[PDB]
């Protein structure tokens, strides 16, 4: 039960309809006398840099730099000895409900097209690239066997990104997880530690295959956001007995840990024993400590406290912190999450050389309404268990009923342009969670208004909102390093391309390139927040 | 016939379903102490402003104002005696074609909300009040009798304004043709001169109630727009002998240009007989003048010139110019176009006290890609008779393939944020078709990407693009009159509400204030960009 276990999965996720395949099925070759489509015109950034940065340099070795994850960039979905992902069989059973008529089967197409991407990305004095490894074209069954192709096409991407001027940052698991492993145990809600042993094993084949050339790593993106897809299609089709949908998200939580701890302790053993290169290593939060609504009153204040500990402390604080879950977290969800044991604690606590955060927004804690006690204890409750007001009105809302700031489309309505906090943000996190490396801002961008290919090409490419947000966000990561004295290592915008983004697929533009996805060739045009970003770097890096 | 031509007339326009009442039909005013919604938050408009206008301000008695139009924010369609105009036919017979589905049977209720419209502009700082009058308010058949409420309506209107500290200012055609005139004899293209008649009649009553309260006055609103408009339903319908599609444009041209210049005359002897208050009168004009594709291009550089001469030129040469149409005008459309007698020269030419631009934006001319002179000689090109190319994917991009600013919702992609190309198009327009009185930029504004009926209101009311957009455009005029000298006597922006905006209805949203079509009341929301031209004010005034 090799490769024939291999075809059985694909027979399985292509049984209603098959893997499409690309135009391009090819390693591409930066042709001799390839031309970047003409600059903007001269004025077109005219206003976005304020006279306050005027002057200020991200310090010395600062990583400038854009982010994609392999599923939602590569396409290739079978090429090459690949094994299917719970989203392959989630997209491939479920489009129409869950995936928004899309599929990673092609995506970006970057698989094939990364050394143009790398080219155009040098164009723009981008000096970071940071790419997710997908599991299952490593190990095609989460365990067992190696697929040698998939270890050797990093190889070539990591090898293609250094001669391009960019810094290669490696996440060895951003949500592609293996469906063989989902099928044989329930993955990441296994009550055993076969997840543990086998996400291990796997980090080990990376960490041995690439840290001589990758120096800074990520083991998970955003875990807190992944868990909480583990109590949906397609995990809850597999639970193990004793897990239900509430249990699974704490039950990935802990597996998770587990995992990232005994990971980085493998890291440390392959540095110790000089087979791969001294470099860093951490993992990517997400969200933020949100604003009390009304200053001073303490339910907004402890609904505030409850944001930060289920959506960043959770992690964090095991990691970075006193070892041991935050105590709101403990009292709320119970036997539910298990109980990190001295020996779990030997391996999480100071599992960070570096923390990096998702820092796209801020957002604004009401207390629930029905009151905080009340929907602590009622785990059926929708505003459970952090229990503010978690929709759209209230989230991102003053009591004055004007917002934030800037929202970015109903489709992407978490999304808001929300820089004056971001100081406050880094402060929080560098005090509550320090790490010798520093912090890194390892993902923030704009998903743009009307652009949704409603659009001919030069209604695109002049994308006002993205360039304002990524300006704005740039701007307050220097004020940080000027007047906070935040060691800031990174700022790595989501993306450097419009590409698939999960449930939603292609109909979320995050890129500062346009895909042409009704062309063969997924053709790249270079937005003007393209430009802003170049601009930017050219102005206040050296 | 008179109040029986009137039922005829709106029996005709309901003949399928009648005009709608709002829920609220009576006057809405706010007490003295009523509370608007609060403020957005302290650091909501930073970034906006550019540190190259620290400090400066607008001349004295600069008019920082917003802009409506009767059929456009009214509603009260059949109100207190009301005509119908060409529109009230169009879109109750052809809305699912030409309207959108919507109607102007109603849009803001401006009619019966102008107190608490004017107690809102006045918590803005708003200083400046334009508005259109409803001819079919006054003259429900276009001639005849007087309707004596449409009067005594504007007179309540101009009052309100007045007392809430807005200096009104009159338009007294914004495109609201008498369906009965267009029955008669085809209104604007009557080739007798019963049009020009009947116009200064209305004029006349108009100049005489309000011009004591209203000291500036525009006769036509974008006069080139409206004429164009006449090329199609319902105009097509009831053309005289001799009118086509094509020549039906100029015809509304040369008697729109003779209603104006006699109207002028009438309001300057009226200001000689001391019966109405000193003041200053002109007309809307709109377009641009576009930057050639290829600078240095013949080809380009002539589409340029044969764009702003059809866009511009044909209404401002008679009236700011050497009293004639352009000669590029003149060589292409021939007899369409009759001719200016010595007679209409001697009311047509010096017949602007002010110029106003509706100055939205500037397009970029490529010159026809079947040839510029292939093009003039037809009359079928789609692209006849300017001879650029007219569509999206040419009039606002370089041939680099880069806009020339920021894109609107496509619904409206005419429609650029060009703010880098406003001090040019100023020189251009006081240069060409100077005026004593100075230059207006009587509308501007934003259609904010996809903000309609889709959205919870904390989205709709941070409206970064129209902010950025209104910004841009104030910072440019301001330096308009510090850098190049500009007489600028104003700055209007279209519009104070989201309203009826023709052919799209309800769906395009202009106003920087929030109206609530799924509120019977049609509630008003101050949008950010109501909050940024507020500070503007208080800065630069
Ligand atoms: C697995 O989780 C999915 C994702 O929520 C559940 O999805 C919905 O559940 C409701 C309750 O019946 C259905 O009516 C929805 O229509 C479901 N959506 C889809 C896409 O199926 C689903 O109930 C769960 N399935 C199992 C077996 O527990
Ligand atoms: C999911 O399983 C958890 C246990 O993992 C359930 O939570 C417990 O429910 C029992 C009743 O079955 C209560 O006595 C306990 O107080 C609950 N425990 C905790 C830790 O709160 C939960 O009820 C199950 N959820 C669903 C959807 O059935
Ligand atoms: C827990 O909160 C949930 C959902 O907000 C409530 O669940 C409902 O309970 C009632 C009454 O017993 C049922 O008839 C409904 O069918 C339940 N489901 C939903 C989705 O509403 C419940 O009211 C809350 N429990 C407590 C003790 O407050
Ligand atoms: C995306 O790619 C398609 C595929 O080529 C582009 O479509 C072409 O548009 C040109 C002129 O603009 C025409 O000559 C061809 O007829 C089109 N080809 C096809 C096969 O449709 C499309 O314009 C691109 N879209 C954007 C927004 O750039
Ligand atoms: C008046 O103009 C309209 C178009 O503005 C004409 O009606 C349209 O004509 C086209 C071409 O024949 C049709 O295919 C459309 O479906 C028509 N539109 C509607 C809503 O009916 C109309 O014929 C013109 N009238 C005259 C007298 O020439
Ligand atoms: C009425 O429009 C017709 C088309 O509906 C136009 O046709 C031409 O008339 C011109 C006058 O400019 C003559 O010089 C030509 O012989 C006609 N031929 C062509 C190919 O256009 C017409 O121009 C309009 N009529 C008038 C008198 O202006
Ligand atoms: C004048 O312009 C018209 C309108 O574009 C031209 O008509 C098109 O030209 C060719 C004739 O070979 C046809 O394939 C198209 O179907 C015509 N369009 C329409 C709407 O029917 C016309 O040929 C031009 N005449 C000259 C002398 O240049
Ligand atoms: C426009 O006004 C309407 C009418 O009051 C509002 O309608 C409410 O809409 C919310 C939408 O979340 C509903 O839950 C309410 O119950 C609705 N009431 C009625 C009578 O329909 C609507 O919110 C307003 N929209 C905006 C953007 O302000
Ligand atoms: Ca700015």
């Amino acid at each position: 039960t090799g490769t024939a276990e291999l075809d059985a999965l694909w027979n399985l996720v292509e049984a209603q309809y098959p893997v499409q395949t690309a135009a391009v099925t090819t390693l591409v070759t930066v042709p001799d006398d390839y031309k970047f489509e003409a600059d903007p015109p001269s004025y077109a950034l005219a206003g976005y840099e304020t006279s306050e940065i005027a002057g200020l340099k991200f310090p010395k070795g600062f990583k400038f730099g854009v982010a994609g994850a392999a599923i939602q960039v590569e396409g290739a979905a079978k090429a090459e000895g690949r094994g299917p992902s719970t989203w392959d069989y989630l997209c491939h059973h479920y489009a129409s409900t869950q995936c928004n008529n899309y599929d990673p089967d092609i995506t970006t197409n970057h698989y094939y097209l990364y050394p143009l991407d790398f080219a155009r990305l040098q164009h723009l004095g981008i000096n970071t690239y940071s790419f997710s490894i997908s599991w299952t074209r490593i190990y095609p069954l989460g365990a067992g066997y190696v697929n040698e192709a998939g270890l050797a096409h990093y190889d070539a991407v990591i090898h293609s990104a250094k001669k391009y001027g960019l810094e290669p940052v490696g996440t060895v698991f951003h949500w592609d997880t293996p469906l063989s492993l989902m099928l044989k145990y329930g993955a990441w809600q296994d009550t055993g530690d076969q997840i543990v042993k086998d996400f291990v094993t796997y980090a080990t084949t990376v960490f041995k295959r690439y840290g001589n050339e990758v120096k800074t790593w990520f083991t998970f993106n955003e875990p807190r956001v992944f868990c909480s897809q583990n109590s949906g299609l397609p995990y809850n089709l597999t639970y193990p007995e004793g897990i239900n949908s509430t249990s699974a998200v704490f039950r990935c939580t802990y597996n998770v840990l587990k995992a990232h701890g005994h990971a980085v302790k493998v890291y440390r053993d392959l540095v110790a024993s000089g087979t791969i290169a001294a470099g860093e290593i951490g993992f990517k939060s997400d969200d933020n400590y949100p604003i009390p609504a009304r200053p001073g009153n303490a339910d907004d204040e402890e609904s505030a406290k409850r944001h930060e500990a289920f959506r960043i402390g959770i992690f964090a604080q095991p990691v970075y912190g006193n070892g041991d879950y935050p105590d709101v977290v403990k009292e709320t969800v119970g036997d539910m999450l298990p109980a990190l044991t001295d020996e779990d604690k030997g391996y999480i606590k100071g599992s960070g050389d570096i923390f990096a955060i998702d820092g796209y927004r801020t957002d604004i804690s009401h207390a629930a309404l029905n009151g905080i006690a009340n929907c602590i204890r009622n785990q059926s409750d929708p505003n459970w268990p952090v229990c503010e007001e978690g929709s759209d009105p209230f989230a991102h809302v003053y009591p004055s009923g004007f917002a934030i700031g800037q929202s970015a489309d109903p489709l992407s309505s978490w999304l808001v342009n929300s820089a004056p906090f971001i100081r406050d943000q880094l402060k929080f996190l560098t005090q509550t969670y320090p790490a010798k490396g520093g912090i890194y801002f390892s993902e923030f961008g704009w998903a743009e208004d009307a652009e949704y290919d409603r659009q001919l090409l030069y209604q695109i490419t002049w994308d006002g909102l993205r360039t304002q947000y990524l300006t704005d966000y740039l701007s307050q990561l220097l004020l940080a390093v000027h007047k906070d004295g935040i060691n800031l290592r990174g700022a790595l915008t989501w993306s450097f391309v419009d590409n698939w983004e999960w449930g939603l697929g292609m109909q979320q533009k995050f890129g500062f390139q346009f895909v042409n996805q009704s062309d063969p060739d997924l053709t790249r045009t270079f937005k003007l927040s393209a430009h802003a970003y170049a601009q930017f770097g050219r102005n206040h890096l050296h």
